[PDB]
C-alpha cells in the first residue's frame, strides 16, 4: 500500500537530480550514497536542516525517464565513490523505490518553482514544490522490495 509513504512525504522536500549516465544512479542504489555539485550541496544540506524529510528524485539525461526516489539520512560529509564525470561532498541515502518512471507518466504535473514546466524539465538541484513531489513520487510503481519502517524511525 501507499500509507507508510504517504508519511514519509508528509511535509518533505523535494529536489530534481539530473545525472549524466546511469553508472553512477547504479553506484547510488548499490551504496546509498550521492554527490552533487556545490552549489546544490549547500541547498540540500539547508533543507536537510530544515525539513523532516528531503527527497532526491533521480533522471538519467536523455533517458526520458526517472529512475527512483531515496530520503537524505545525512548531510554531506567529506573524507571514496568512483563516480563517472568536485563532486567531493558525500550524502548518505535511503532508497524509497528503486523503480522507474517514464516522463509520459509525469505530463500532468507541473513545477510551481520552475514557471510551472512539466516536472521532467528543470536543471540538477531544481526544488519541487511540495503538492508536486508528492504526486511525482506516488506516480511511481511500488517497491516492494523496501520497507520503509527504518525510515520512519529516522525521521
Ligand atoms: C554523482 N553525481 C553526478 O553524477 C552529478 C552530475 C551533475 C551535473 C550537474 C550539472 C551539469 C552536469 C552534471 N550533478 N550530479
Amino acid at each position: 500500500g501507499t500509507s507508510k509513504l504517504k508519511y514519509v512525504l508528509q511535509d518533505a522536500r523535494f529536489f530534481l537530480i539530473k545525472s549524466n549516465n546511469h553508472e553512477n544512479v547504479s553506484l547510488a542504489k548499490a551504496k546509498g550514497v550521492w554527490s552533487t555539485l556545490p552549489v546544490n550541496e549547500k541547498k540540500l544540506n539547508l533543507a536537510f536542516r530544515s525539513a523532516r524529510s528531503v527527497i532526491l528524485i533521480f533522471s538519467v539525461r536523455e533517458s526520458g525517464k526517472f529512475q527512483g526516489f531515496a530520503r537524505l539520512s545525512s548531510e554531506s560529509h567529506h573524507g571514496p565513490i568512483h563516480w563517472v564525470l568536485m563532486l567531493g561532498g558525500v550524502f548518505k541515502i535511503d532508497w524509497i523505490c528503486r523503480r522507474e518512471l517514464p516522463f509520459t507518466k509525469s505530463a500532468h504535473l507541473t513545477n510551481p518553482w520552475n514557471e510551472h514546466k512539466p516536472v521532467k524539465i528543470g536543471r540538477d538541484g531544481q526544488e519541487i514544490e511540495l503538492e508536486c513531489g508528492t504526486q511525482l513520487c506516488l506516480l511511481f510503481p511500488p517497491d516492494e522490495s523496501i520497507d520503509l519502517y527504518q525510515v520512519i524511525h529516522k525521521m
